[PDB]
């Protein structure tokens, strides 16, 4: 119910990372959400290994640099019973064979929860839980070139909502409401790697596409 | 090493905004102390600038009208504590002291001043963690800075009076030993610069440094 929420301020959120030319956004979105939930549990923020996810979470349905799903990532962590740190298992921006080492695991999870495709539901989750994984439409040139301000999706379509990102908060610029959204295109994109997305729009849509978060 | 970046190592809180209050000194000091507390404990906790603004007058600080990061570090020593950002929020104006020792999350033991050589600063950055320094922030092109390498347009000791935090260095090029820069965290919020950061020209050939008033707290 609070009118603003920002989880970075609360220490839940690692610095912005860069996926490279590898279609692995699903992995950065997943690690973001798990980093948040591990922080809540332990109080220790530890950057998590996307590469671990990209290499090893095929059996759950993920396709490495060719795409994947935050939920499949959360399921891998449960099945696997851990996930290595970013430090122990660094990002290569390409799919290699699995190198999971249990001795370097710094995260578990216990399941995951899908949120309904409603901006009100997303609000309640963000206010309550921590950073939330979602997928957005990242396809448009104006989003490529984004620098500042509230970004308005020109265009509402389910199919195109397929780039994984992390909702770390919400606020208002004033009226003029926005989600605070951490991307994985490095800190030179957008507002040091962040974007404010228009929120509670009027025209009915919609970034609560495939919203979800792990349980710990 | 040829690149250092303490953010990636967990040392650095998110960019804060000092507002219209002349308190960069306090944000620079808390950034440096947040680093060294992390190095010690492995817990990263955001520290109160308001606590510094309100309470470190007796060490020589002047709240919203200026001060020095060394004075901040001295206060934390003398005080025997510093409140968390959460417990003692930033208001961008000077009020009466409200330090509560029950809410202390940081100590220090003193501080170390670094010589104004870019090489002595490089060693410290490489070896200690994020370092407090003061730069010249007065120029319009620094105000409008968005990306790339920033070149200080003159060298002038008296104008280097805006406290910031050096959190690393590296190089632009595909080369290295060319287009070197310091990574510098500002306190002008995340809409200034590159997410609140600036890459400052490093190892220049006119021998103008930025290691003006360099120091870090000991813990
Ligand atoms: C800091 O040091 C003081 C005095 O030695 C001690 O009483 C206090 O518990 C310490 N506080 C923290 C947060 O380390
Ligand atoms: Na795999």
């Amino acid at each position: 119910a609070p009118r603003s929420v920002d989880w970075r301020e609360k220490g839940y959120v690692t610095p912005v990372k860069n996926q490279g030319q590898c279609g692995s956004a699903w992995a950065f979105s997943a690690t973001g959400a798990l980093e948040g939930q591990m922080f809540r549990k332990t109080g220790r923020l530890i950057s998590l290994s996307e590469q671990n996810l990209v290499d090893c979470s095929g059996p759950q349905g993920n396709e490495g640099c060719n795409g994947g799903l935050m939920d499949y990532a959360f399921q891998y962590v449960q099945d696997n019973g851990g996930l290595d740190s970013e430090e122990s298992y660094p990002y290569e921006a390409t799919e290699e064979s699995c190198k999971y080492n249990p001795k370097y695991s710094v995260a578990n999870d216990t399941g995951f929860v899908d949120i309904p495709k409603q901006e009100k539901a997303l609000m309640k989750a963000v206010a309550t839980v921590g950073p939330i994984s979602v997928a957005i439409d990242a396809g448009h040139e104006s989003f490529l070139f984004y620098k500042e301000g509230i970004y308005f999706e020109p265009d509402c379509s389910s199919e195109d909502m397929d780039h994984g990102v992390l909702v770390v908060g919400y606020g208002f610029e004033s009226n003029n409401k926005y989600w605070l959204v951490k991307n994985s295109w490095g800190e030179e994109w957008g507002m040091g790697g962040y974007v404010k997305m228009a929120k509670d729009r009027r025209n009915h849509c919609g970034i609560a596409s495939a919203a979800s978060y792990p349980t710990v």
